[PDB]
């Protein structure tokens, strides 16, 4: 656990994904503005649970170009 919100409703998804490994911060991200949020009027809390979900350690995508770097959770 990091923050109080963003991160038990992001990291929430984290392992609720409705993908294969490959969010695009428009599928963790985009389950936090279903009802009261929309990553836009709030965004600054997606780009930063989600910047830091998946950079702290959380999601580690794989920043890899578009064609290697998505997110499989943990290590």
């Amino acid at each position: 656990m990091a923050g109080p919100s963003v991160t038990e409703l992001i990291t929430k998804a984290v392992s609720a994904s409705k993908e294969r490994k490959g969010l695009s911060l428009a599928a963790l991200k985009k389950a936090l503005a279903a009802g009261g949020y929309d990553v836009e009027k709030n965004n600054s809390r997606i780009k930063l649970g989600l910047k830091s979900l998946v950079s702290k350690g959380t999601l580690v995508q794989t920043k890899g170009t578009g064609a290697s770097g998505s997110f499989r959770l943990s290590k």
